[PDB]
């Protein structure tokens, strides 16, 4: 049944908008199959076009915003782009019908309407491009009666193992289509639909705006050949419309060309289902899609006050909508060093040095390939998964889709090296090695990152001990599949673990440190002089100089997160041998927490390292740091030491914002210091993390009821508040909100754990 269950996923989840990195566009989760991108651009002139064309997803003043007003992966939904450079607010309708034995059928409908400022008969240029990669698959255009284009729809006719047989069809569409006068339109038309059917070698048919450019300019240069002269030159848009050439190939260009609004549908219709799909089953399917959304975003996101208002109804779909938006599907290969130099052991002091010479022998090469189902921070900006962003990503998306963040899980899992290893940043292919600098291509086998993905698996037990909707919670309604899935993962994290134990290992054992165990203290590997990247916490001071002795508060506490929930995975699964060994890891990690981290003179738990005179020194820098422990629920309901922090939590002096908890205390040296990335600013992420806790330490008797439960009120609303506000004024999702202004500053459409508000609003946890 367990098969059945993921048979029914795979067949619902196949077909998406799961290319996140571009405005719109299709894919399968098939590494080498067919996919869809849309670009659009105004043409006023012969050179503006290579300027004003979009494709892929940038944020600068020439575009106000874009984003889903809903989605659900299963279903599709709805698109908004607010394009200013031109002129136009497009929409992007996407739907799925289920049918057939190959993931089924789905359509689009791309609406453009010129804004108030756009010139009211605009020329707006719309390309639909379609690849397909593999080995044994076809894919023609069906030629039109017409003479020089098409008057009516476009027809692909294809077929792949992958997909079998199936039909592409862009409509005709509804607005003005200009003609031309000029004696070009003897050779071109006058003006139509058009279509250009090429092949490339597969590797390249992710390049589509070069591959369309590459066919505007031989048009163009086939026009000076055949002495069409500045004499008369034939309007812009003629120039750069294609010369119809349909035929069979790996590449079809579907080139309109709009006067004023706009209109047409992408229909895709599976072979192995019944009827052919339509505009009529578009209309229908959007309709139900939006219903079905409403209905479950009102149960699954139950707004509590003071956030019940309509207001913030809008707001919570959009942060939720663009979250699980931004789910993607990524194939190809990875950049690893694989040599396990020494110097990557940082024994020494001054590794960084030692570690550094290693990386100027760019040993590392290209392994896989890969595959990566999961949401991603940014649109824009980091079109790619990040293994501790993924954590927060889906606890929004398991409360919708249980289903949904399990086949996340899997997916990263299943990038687990032999070791225990998975690199912290997923590029997969070349597409995605685009978006990224040379510099932070090469991943590195020992370099960790926090593992959040189980703070998911946590949530995913609790609700195990207590058609589309159907499948959705299958693996929680049915208690064998949600054991058989925990059953398969369960050595991966157990692999994980020990490769954390093995790799991120502090030194107790060599130094004067008395402690409870002499096993459990804990280094991130991968620091230099002003950086620790591996922890999430970019700039966030640490121990200087860095040191082979350093131990790291905030490592410890994620094992900790780790032994937890593998107790709790250990115990429903029977692994009684492994259990009692998480048990005294657990024991020893509550002691050595205490006898490593914990300053009696600073009230909070700190980084240690040893002294320019070889003893042990706790390093103090107020901040998210310092509370770990406690963010990382570890604390006991009743522990003087989480006494200490809800202080320095609820100061005003130190950590308390009006708009959230700072990164750093204001009274730390180090407070809004450098690039000041992590050493002042407010992060939802962790501000969840408090917010969650104090919900936890204000719902149990204990001395910290009354104190953790106005802290919980006040801090959930001054986030959420700062958020919307935000949302209301920029609409965008920001990655940090400014501590004395609460303004949203550096990466924006940072849905994201940005996101993670949706969650805040509804409480109960
Ligand atoms: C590629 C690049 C990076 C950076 N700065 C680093 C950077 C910025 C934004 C997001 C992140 C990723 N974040 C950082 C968070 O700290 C992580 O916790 C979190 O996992 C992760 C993913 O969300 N890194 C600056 C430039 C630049 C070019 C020109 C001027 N500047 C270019
Ligand atoms: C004030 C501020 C804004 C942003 N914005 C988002 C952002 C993210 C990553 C890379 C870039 C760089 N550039 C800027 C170029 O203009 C783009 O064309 C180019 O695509 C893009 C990506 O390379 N911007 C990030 C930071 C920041 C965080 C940490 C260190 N710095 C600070």
């Amino acid at each position: 049944l367990h098969s059945e269950i993921g048979r029914l996923n795979n067949q619902s989840l196949l077909w998406g908008p799961y290319r996140p990195n571009i405005y719109f566009g299709t894919r399968p989760r098939i590494g080498k199959s067919l996919m869809t991108g849309l670009m659009w651009g105004k043409i006023e002139s012969y050179t503006d076009f290579q300027h004003t064309v979009r494709y892929t997803c940038e944020q600068n003043e020439g575009m106000k915003g874009y984003g889903w007003d809903e989605y659900d992966p299963r279903r599709g939904g709805i698109q908004s782009i607010h394009d200013i450079q031109n002129g136009l607010d497009i929409t992007t309708s996407f739907v799925k019908i289920p049918g057939g034995a190959h993931g089924g059928s789905w359509a689009a409908r791309i609406k453009g309407t010129l804004n108030d400022d756009a010139p009211k008969d605009q020329k707006t240029i719309v390309v639909f491009y379609v690849s397909q990669e593999g080995e044994n698959s076809e894919l023609e255009a069906v030629p039109s009666e017409n003479e020089f284009g098409y008057e009516g729809d476009v027809i692909l006719k294809g077929r792949s193992e992958a997909l079998g047989n199936y039909k592409l069809v862009v409509t005709k569409g509804k607005g003005v289509i200009p003609q031309s006068d000029h004696d070009l339109s003897r050779l071109r038309g006058p003006g139509q639909t058009v279509v250009q059917s090429l092949t490339y070698p597969d590797e390249v048919l992710w390049q589509a705006k070069p591959i369309l450019f590459q066919q505007l300019k031989a048009g163009i240069d086939w026009l000076v050949e055949n002495k069409y002269d500045v004499a008369d030159p034939p309007p812009p848009w003629q120039v750069y419309l294609l010369a119809n050439k349909p035929g069979s190939g790996n590449v079809h260009i579907v080139q309109k060309v709009f006067e004023g609004d706009f209109e047409f549908d992408i229909l895709f219709s599976s072979e192995s289902a019944g009827k052919e799909v339509t505009s009529k089953d578009l209309e229908r399917e959007v309709k139900q899609a939006t219903e079905v959304f409403g209905e479950r975003f009102a149960r699954v996101f139950d707004l509590k006050a003071p956030f019940q208002g309509d207001n913030y109804k809008k707001f919570g779909k959009s942060m939720f909508s663009n979250l699980i938006g931004g789910i993607g599907y990524f194939y190809g290969h990875s950049l690893v060093d694989r040599s396990y130099a020494p110097e990557y052991d940082e024994e020494n002091e001054g590794f960084w040095e030692d570690a550094a010479e290693a990386r100027a022998r760019h040993q590392e090469a290209l392994e896989g390939p890969y595959e990566l189902f999961t949401s991603i921070p940014s649109r824009p900006f980091f079109p790619r998964g990040f293994l501790w962003d993924e954590g927060f990503h889906l606890l929004p998306i398991a409360d919708w889709d249980i289903d949904l963040a399990l086949e996340i899980i899997k997916s990263w899992y299943n990038l687990m090296d032999e070791d225990g290893w998975i690199a912290r940043e997923q590029i997969l292919g070349a597409e995605a090695r685009s978006k990224v600098p040379k510099e932070f291509q090469t991943q590195y086998p020992h370099y960790a990152n926090p593992p959040t993905l189980f703070l998911v698996l946590d949530n995913f037990v609790e609700r195990l001990r207590k058609l589309d909707e159907t499948l959705s919670t299958a693996s929680v309604d049915n208690p064998e599949v949600g054991l058989e899935y925990l059953r398969r993962l369960y050595p991966l994290l157990r692999r994980q673990f020990d490769w954390f134990r093995k790799t991120q290992a502090g030194d107790i054992k060599s130094y004067d440190r008395e402690a409870y165990s002499t096993k459990e203290a804990y280094r991130w590997r991968g620091r230099t002089v002003s950086h620790c990247l591996t922890s999430g916490l970019d700039d966030y001071p640490r121990p200087q100089p860095p040191h082979p002795g350093e131990l790291h508060v905030d490592l410890m506490s994620w094992v900790g997160v780790m032994v937890k929930s593998l107790i709790s995975i250990g115990s429903l699964l029977g692994a009684t041998e492994d259990v009692e060994f998480y048990t005294k890891v657990l024991d020893a990690i509550e002691h050595n927490l205490d006898d490593l981290h914990w300053s009696e003179k600073e009230g909070c738990y700190c980084d240690a390292t040893i002294d320019e005179f070889e003893e042990h020194k706790l390093v103090c820098h107020k901040g998210y740091i310092s509370l770990f422990p406690f963010l990382t629920g570890l604390l006991k309901p009743d522990s003087p030491k989480l006494g200490k922090l809800l202080a320095l939590i609820g100061d005003e002096s130190e950590l308390w914002s009006p708009y959230g908890l700072r990164s750093l205390s204001k009274k730390d040296e180090f407070y809004g210091t450098a690039e000041n990335y992590w050493r002042s600013p407010v992060w939802i992420n962790i501000n969840y993390l408090a917010i969650v806790q104090l919900y936890n330490i204000a719902t149990q008797d204990g001395p910290y009821k009354e104190t953790a439960r106005d802290l919980y009120t006040r801090l959930r609303k001054n986030i959420v508040e700062t958020v919307y506000r935000n949302w209301e004024e920029t609409g965008f999702a920001w990655e940090q909100y400014n501590p004395e202004t609460g303004k949203g500053q550096r990466t924006q459409h940072f849905t994201g754990w940005t996101s993670l508000v949706v969650k805040i609003m509804s409480g109960h946890h």
